[PDB]
This record gives C-alpha cells, sequence and structure tokens, in this order.
C-alpha cells in the first residue's frame, strides 16, 4: 500500500460556543517531522563532570555534573503553548475568556516515509536519495507512564511553532542516580573545598528500556498510527490577575476630611489620632491602629530565601519560589519572587533568519501583585516604641554573618497557615502546558513549570525511532558497530488538544487591559521580505479580579 | 494505487433542448496542468515602488506602487469564456439564444503525477526524470471565501483556451494595505510635486494564510479530488442589444408632406411651424417643440467625466464608466463611454507561433447604442433665444480652466433618477464570466468586468501546491533555505459549467445580424501548416431588441 | 444580533485596546469628571475581491 495517503493535515483552531458562556476550544496542529538514524544502537550510561569550572572557588552555582542514560530513541514532545495557538488565537483567549479547562489530548502519525542515502562517489561526488518501501519506522506510546517523565519544553526542545516549517524530535535521555559532593566557597576561600562525584548508589539504580516495557509498533509507508483520546484531570486555570495586597483588604478608614478642590495634592484626611482610633489589631502593646498595622484576614503572598541553594545526595540546587509581582513596574527583584526567564531560538520564536547560536530570551513578569519588595521589609523589637532606634531594628541594610551583601530578607521565610497564593500563569508561547504530579506521599501545592498538573493520570510519552536497516554484512559475534544502510524517515504528526473556556463579564465602569496590535508590535506578527518569522511572548492574565 | 486512473477527459459542450424554447448548455472542459515547486516556501510582504517613473512630472497615470503578499500557493482560475466554448459553440449561442442563465459550477482534479528531476551531471551533462510515487500535491478549496477574491482574467492569467495544449496555474498573490501620496503635475510644473509612499495603517493590516484558514488535501497518484456542485445566484444576461436613443422614443411627429418620388433626397415634411406644434416639453420658456426638444420618458445612458482620475488613501485610480456605443462606426470616443481593451497572448488567443513578448490586443466595441458623443454636446442659457450667441453657449470647444485641451464634457456628469442603462455585454474569449459582489453596505448597480455577479454566494477559489520534498539534510534552527529535492507535478483538471438559455423568436420582416464565416475570417478558425492557432474575439449581443 | 468573527490570516489584526495613553479617558478623576472619547468600529480587514 504505497500509493495511498493515510492522513490529513489540519492546523485549525475551532471555537465552539455553547450555552451559558462556555466555549469549547479545539486546537488542531499538524507538522512534518524529519527523523534520522540513531548515531548508536545501544543505551549508554554517560557521566557529565565539569569540575574544571567548579574547581574555581566561588563557582558552585555553575555545577553541571550528573549521570544520564542515553537512549537510541527520540521523543515527540508537543507540550508547549506555541505548538497549538498563534498570536491571533492567543489574543482571543486572553482578552475574552475568564478561565481555561484542559480537556483532552490525542495524536496520530501518518503518511510515513523512509529514504535511503546513496553516495554516488563520483566527481564532486554525488548523493542519491531513494525510497526504501519495505523499511519501517518504530513507534512506542508509553501509555502506562512506565518511563521517567521528561518535558522537552524545559529545554526548548518541543515541536516547532510554525505550521509551514518542518520540525524534528529530540533524542530521548534520562537521569541515572549518582552521589556528588560540592562544598561552597568564595574567591578568598583557602585550601581546596571538596568537589567529589562519588558515583551511584546500587539501591537507587533503575535502568529503563523501551523494548522491555512498552509494546513497539512498526510502520511502513502504508501504515499509520493513532493514539486514543486521553482525558485530563486538572483544576481550571484562571485568566485574570489579582492586584490586592494586604494593604488593600477590607474596609478603608473613614475620611473625616475630604479634599475640596481638584489637584493631585489635595488629599483626604482620616481625621483621627493614630492612637485614638477604633478597630482591631494583632499588636497587644501599642494603641496605634495604622493602615500598615491594622488587622487583615490572612496574608496574600509570602517571603522566601532568595538565591538560596540547597544540597542533597545529588548536589546543589536553587530553591524554587512561587510568586508574582510585588513592587513597582521597572522596580522588581527578579530573584525575590522568581520571575522566570526563557531561552530559546529560531524554531520556537527567535527571528528565523538569525545567525550564530546565542539564544533569544525574556524574563516573564506576571500582572498579579503577589510578590515582595525586600527593601521595604524591616523588623522591630517587641516594645515597639517609635521612632524606632537602630538597636531595635533589623533592616534589609544591616548585614548578616558580618557579610556586607547579605541581610535577613535573604534568609527570610514567612510562609504559614495564613498564606494566600495563586498558581503559575500560562506563558505564551514558550511555556509548558501540563505536568505530571510528583509521586511523593505529600504533594506540592503547585508546580512552578506549568499551570496544569494532571494528577491521577497524564498522556503517555511518544517515542519514535528508525528501525535498523542492515547491510549484507552483519556479525553479532564481533563488537564492531554493525554497518547499516544510511536511512532516514519523514512522517506527519497531528495532534488535537481540546480546551473548555468561560466567557468573561464586565463588572466595572472602567475599561480593561486588552491585548492589541500597536504601531510598535505590528511587525512582530508578520513575516519580512525574506520570509523571516519570530514569535514574541505575550502575557495571559491581563484583566483584574477582586481577591476579597 | 499507482496503476489505476482516477478520472476522465471531457471537453464536450452539450446542448439539451427542453420544453418551451429553453436549452440547458453543459460546457465540459478538461486540461492538463503542469505545476512547479514554489521558488520559496514562505509568504513574503513585498513593496513595489516605481518612483523613477512618477518622478517625471506629467506621468501620474503610470503609477504602479502597491504592496502585495506573495504566497507559495498557486491559483487555478477558469473564470473566462475562452476556457469553456470554442468559436463554434459561441456562434451557436450568440446567433440563436436571446438570454443566458449561469446555473452551476463544479471542478475536479485527477490522474495526479509528481516527478523528481535528477541532474546526471556527466558530460553535457544529463538530466533524469523519475516518479516519486509517495509524494503529494497539496489542494485547498476555499469554500467559505475566506481569502481575498482575485480573478485571473483581469491579468490574462486563466487556464489556457485549447483542449489539446497543456496549461499552468498562476502564483497566487494579494494586496496588502498601504498609504501613498502622489500629486498631479504637468511637464511645466515647478518644484517637486509630492510623491510619497507612507506605508501601512496598522488598522488595515490583514495577513492571510491558507494553512490557517482552509483545510488542505494531500493527493498522491492514487488520489483524486472533486469539488461539490456550486449553484449561482445571478440575474440573466441578455444576448441582444438596444439601438434606441432618446431621439427615437415614442410617437414620431406626423408628416403632413410625404415624398412623392423615389430618391434619397426626397424627404418627408412634418409640415408645421416648430412654434405652432402641439405636444409636451420640459422647457417652460419657448414654444419650440423639436425632435431634440420634445419630452421623453427618461434618459437612456448618461454622461460621466472622461480620463478622470480620483484619489484616496492608496493613490490615484481612473474613474470607471459603464457605457455602450453612442456615435458613428469609425466615430467613437473610446474614453467617453469606456470601451474595454484586452491585452493577452499565445495561451489565450494570440497566434501561437508568435515570437517576442508584445501582447496581442483589442478594444471591444459593443453594438448597444448607450454611449455618448461629447462633440455633439452643448449648453444654453435659460433664455433660450436662437440662434444662440457665443456668450450663452458652453461648447465642447470653449476651454475650461484656461486649458486648451479640457472642456466641460470632460468634467460633465448627467447621471440621475431618470437614467436608463444596461449591463456589460459578454466578451469572447478574453472576458471574465462571473464576479463576486462588493461587501459594501450599498452595492454598485453593475460590475464593469463581468456580466454575472454572484451576490449571495460564489464558488470558492482553488489553490494548488507541490508539498515540500525535503532532502536528508534539514535544520529548522538555521535560516538557510531548506534544500529540497527538485519536484514538479502534472495533473488533469476538469470543470463543468452549466448554463440555461432561451431560444429567440423573429419579430421583424427583415433578417438580422448573425455571426458567420467569411472569406476574410476563414483562416482565423483553423490551424496552419505549422499547427499555429489563435482565437479572434467575437461580439455577443448581435440582434436588436426594442427598448421602448 | 451579532456574528462572531473567524481568523483567516497568519497575521494578527487591529484590535481596540487600552494604552498608557488612553488609560485616563476611561476612568473618572479626583473630582468625578467624565468624558467619552470616540472610537472606530470596523477595525479588521475583509477581502473585497
Ligand atoms: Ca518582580
Ligand atoms: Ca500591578
Ligand atoms: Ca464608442
Ligand atoms: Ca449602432
Amino acid at each position: 500500500g504505497v500509493g495511498i495517503s493515510t492522513g490529513t493535515f489540519n492546523n485549525q483552531t475551532e471555537f465552539k460556543f455553547l450555552e451559558n458562556g462556555w466555549v469549547e476550544i479545539t486546537a488542531n496542529s499538524s507538522r512534518l517531522v524529519h527523523l534520522n538514524m540513531p548515531e548508536s544502537e545501544n543505551y549508554k550510561r554517560v557521566v557529565v563532570n565539569n569540575m574544571d569550572k567548579t574547581a574555581v572557588k566561588g563557582n558552585m552555582a555553575l555545577d553541571d555534573i550528573h549521570v544520564e542514560i542515553v537512549t537510541p530513541w527520540s521523543l515527540v514532545d508537543a507540550n508547549a503553548w506555541g505548538v497549538w495557538f498563534n498570536p491571533g488565537d492567543w489574543q482571543l483567549i486572553v482578552n475574552t475568556m475568564s478561565e481555561l479547562h484542559l480537556v483532552s489530548f490525542e495524536q496520530e502519525i501518518f503518511n510515513v516515509v523512509l529514504k535511503t542515502v546513496s553516495e554516488s562517489a563520483t566527481q564532486p561526488p554525488t548523493k542519491v536519495y531513494n525510497n526504501d518501501l519495505t523499511a519501517s519506522l518504530m513507534v512506542a506510546l508509553d501509555s502506562n507512564n512506565t518511563m521517567p517523565f521528561t518535558p522537552a519544553a524545559m529545554r526548548s526542545e518541543t515541536l516547532g511553532f510554525y505550521p509551514w516549517k518542518p520540525t524534528i524530535p529530540t533524542p530521548w535521555r534520562y537521569y541515572f542516580q549518582w552521589d556528588r559532593t560540592l562544598i561552597p566557597s568564595h574567591t578568598g576561600t583557602s585550601g581546596t573545598p571538596t568537589n567529589v562525584y562519588h558515583g551511584t548508589d546500587p539501591d537507587d539504580v533503575q535502568f529503563y528500556t523501551i523494548e522491555n516495557s512498552v509494546p513497539v509498533h512498526l510502520l511502513r509507508t502504508g501504515d499509520e498510527f493513532a493514539t486514543g483520546t486521553f482525558f485530563f484531570d486538572c483544576k481550571p486555570c484562571r485568566l485574570t490577575h489579582t492586584w490586592q495586597t494586604n494593604r488593600a483588604l477590607g474596609l478603608p478608614p473613614f475620611l473625616n476630611s475630604l479634599p475640596q478642590s481638584e489637584g493631585a495634592t489635595n488629599f483626604g484626611d482620616i481625621g483621627v489620632q493614630q492612637d485614638k482610633r477604633r478597630g482591631v489589631t494583632q499588636m497587644g502593646n501599642t494603641d496605634y491602629i495604622t493602615e500598615a498595622t491594622i488587622m487583615r484576614p490572612a496574608e496574600v503572598g509570602y517571603s522566601a530565601p532568595y538565591y538560596s541553594f540547597e544540597a542533597s545526595t545529588q548536589g546543589p540546587f536553587k530553591t524554587p519560589i512561587a510568586a508574582g509581582r510585588g513592587g513597582a513596574q521597572t522596580d522588581e527583584n527578579q530573584a525575590a519572587d522568581g520571575d522566570p526567564r526563557y531561552a530559546f531560538g529560531r524554531q520556537h520564536g527567535q527571528k528565523t533568519t538569525t545567525t550564530g547560536e546565542t539564544p533569544e530570551r525574556f524574563t516573564y513578569i506576571a500582572h498579579q501583585d503577589t510578590g515582595r519588595y525586600p527593601e521595604g521589609d524591616w523588623i522591630q523589637n517587641i516594645n515597639f516604641n517609635l521612632p524606632v532606634t537602630n538597636d531595635n531594628v533589623l533592616l534589609p541594610t544591616d548585614p548578616i554573618g558580618g557579610k556586607t551583601g547579605i541581610n535577613y530578607t535573604n534568609i527570610f521565610n514567612t510562609y504559614g497557615p495564613l498564606t494566600a497564593l495563586n498558581n503559575v500563569p500560562p506563558v505564551y508561547p514558550n511555556g509548558q502546558i501540563w505536568d505530571k504530579e510528583f509521586d511523593t506521599d505529600l504533594k506540592p501545592r503547585l508546580h512552578i513549570n506549568a499551570p496544569f498538573v494532571c494528577q491521577n493520570n497524564c498522556p503517555g510519552q511518544l517515542f519514535v525511532k528508525v528501525a535498523p536497516n542492515l547491510t549484507n554484512q552483519y556479525d553479532p559475534d564481533a563488537s564492531a558497530n554493525m554497518s547499516r544502510i544510511v536511512t532516514y524517515s519523514d512522517f506527519w504528526w497531528k495532534g488535537k488538544l481540546v480546551f473548555k473556556a468561560k466567557l468573561r463579564a464586565s463588572h466595572t465602569w472602567n475599561p480593561i487591559q486588552q491585548m492589541s496590535i500597536n504601531v510598535d508590535n505590528q511587525f512582530n506578527y508578520v513575516p519580512n521580505n525574506i520570509g523571516a518569522m519570530k514569535i514574541v511572548y505575550e502575557k495571559s492574565q491581563l484583566a483584574p479580579r477582586k481577591l476579597y
């Protein structure tokens, strides 16, 4: 069955409006995937050790040592917003929907092709491509999620974002266990710290093979493969942001004195002595009821140690932070509430005609005011007693450990039973969409990498690979490296991701932040005279929501 | 499925006679289309600016600046009379039918072929064509008319007019928005006018993609594609012409004195003093009832400014005129009532064995006397009072604006609530058949380009394209230009256009103008000793019709 | 009775939107003054032919 197609290209996003303001978004994405023969046919256990870098005192954070199993299989990952929606669709969703529901996912492989390269070793010399009709492409869909979960978006290795531009999958590899020690130090530290990779703990070894745990399918041109329809189990993702802070929760103080003339100088006045006011407070000493002192239900947001690194059996790792805005606009603390920074290129944004190999990037800065501005933090001695005396105040300025560039905010952590928090907002187009939950007894309240964490079950991973096209000479009983015909494959991938949205309703007199084409962004949405493209990142939760 | 054909060639025109003089014309047209790989795979936004020409004062009309989106898709356009009928059929329709009804349209693509060119780089060197059996031809039929409407007949780019001669489609491209200024001037104008292309208005940008708005079909040799049957909604087109003018409407004056002997000198005489006659007039002053002064119901035809150019956001454009004859035969005013001029060649008429690249052409001159002869126009002062004195007459001779070559007829416009007019007559074989209506709130009473304007709905456009035949080396992450195997395609197109005609009836004693072979046209209808062909244009509405 | 639009181009499209420039044309001031700035309606291309 060579002369018949086995599939259809479809990259349309359908918006189906239902009853009561609910829409059913059907994002169709098709892509032509190009796939090469594995450079090797065996699994390799490789160690990566860049001690040359960590050898330099004060370079701990640049540690890359790990051990990974290198498989002869490739992963077809489509878990990233850019694969399903273009700037247009996205603007539609973000400007009018109030919440998003991830419903189901299904993919299929069709119109498979396998060619053989022949070196017409004459003159230049030449190269001749031919069809190997009876050759097969191997396909394995790990439904049971036996294999380790490895999101390609984490390393900008998902399918590309352009319907009219071929793409490729990524060689699949996964972490193996290993013990590693690396002691912190600074430029002036003495002696040689302790930078040792101890190896692997036998009680943590887990060598996985696809061949042994997932049925594999062989497809020839005539064949096709389709996944079933997987249904997610995730909480809805909101498309609105909160702006309220503790300072803006509840009943404002009653102004006894109101401005009588226009002018951004004419303020209103509470009109009551800060120690002669009524209200509630959690400060049993003073009688000062102040906007920064009065009681509030709980606490929106929280403080966590910044540029903290922790260490365990495998080595050091940065301490993650779940947090939004908190601070002026061109007045951040990227570190404090962890604004994510995305590095990618060409195939996932970055102008296409770009040269060199320096990735493009951006630091996403959410609209939700749930972050913190450390410099504003301070601490006072129980006696209160203002103006506070230097001996009774710890400030983001006073040093810690005699260190000049470290202070309590750095060590600080105000997470507790009163912490109100929100989930990570979606990041177009470089963000991951869904993520598999940790199989720990107690799970995390959220994941920092994706807004959708399928709990009870997630779509399995799809592995692809060109099956061994051997030559007439092959001897198992001789390490050699099995000479095999240079074969490559081309197939089309088609996926269908279904969402369920809820149309928003206005509730204020005033208009609202809406995504829109300007005379400034204009050319970020259209190709140029050479056909170069790029996909600029966009914000998602533009639109306020009352928090309390 | 490679060894089996998927279609049939049919280029027969069937005439099926019904009851009560109605015939059902079924025009079948088949053609072998040749199609090449796109020179580029991306959409390009290109600007065209020939300021070098408009720089020369007095060359405004030669302005070509515009912006267009260049797509990697080709359009298969068959909307032009020459594609469906040969001189014979046409003579039949034009000589015996009185009116034409455009009923339905359907097309289909079959017996698809895709070959690969290989340069046997030896000696001359050689070239080798091979079949790429598993390759696909992409097909997209824009049913919803999402895409911008682009009639290829407008630029002589429809399918060719010979059943036994292969043809090709045209690269599809469409207008993009842009602001442009160009101020009129004459040879002796001083300073440098104002010739500026300002660019595009963001509020008018509309980048269209086929991939994003029309499902695409992949066909391999075994496959085939067929459109459904589309049904038009258009007014009938008449195949007769009117000759009556205001001067010949109604009851002629009664001749009291009739000629008594033969001779084109012996005239009849009304026999009553022009100021002593009875009748109606719209001239409340005089008592002169004259053949050029007596009342008439309304007005056949109208006067409009000639070689008028108007300007708006995009630049200048000639003011269109809807009008027929009006004037002697070798006594026109091509400009005044806008006789169309058609430029084309080889594939759509023009002797086939022709060399060089100067198009062939003709100015169509309709039989309907609905035009005007300006030189005959004049204007008189309210007092009437003849013979009229130079100071009370504006003539097509007196100058306007002190200009010697401009007069009121040039500025003139007599369109009003009494204007009687006819539609554009069909032009064989270079004319467009149907046209999509403007989506403006108020529409035009007619289109100057085709006699059939499908209002509520029109057949969608058919886009074709060779799908990317990549080589073993392809890297998305590198602008390059994706090296791809030189692939081309050959497929057969078959369309069916159904009309409904009405047989005419004689009502006069005298015979009537009929199309016919002469000793002069004879060789315009047959090939020569070399096999050269050409298709000479013909008139359609030869046959009078009483207007009133 | 309205009809929802459908995208048919690769490129985005002119959309009405709040800027750092129009911002205060949509909210009252410290005195309670209001104003309603005119807006355009047919922002969005349509193929004519
Ligand atoms: Ca921040
Ligand atoms: Ca804010
Ligand atoms: Ca004329
Ligand atoms: Ca005539």
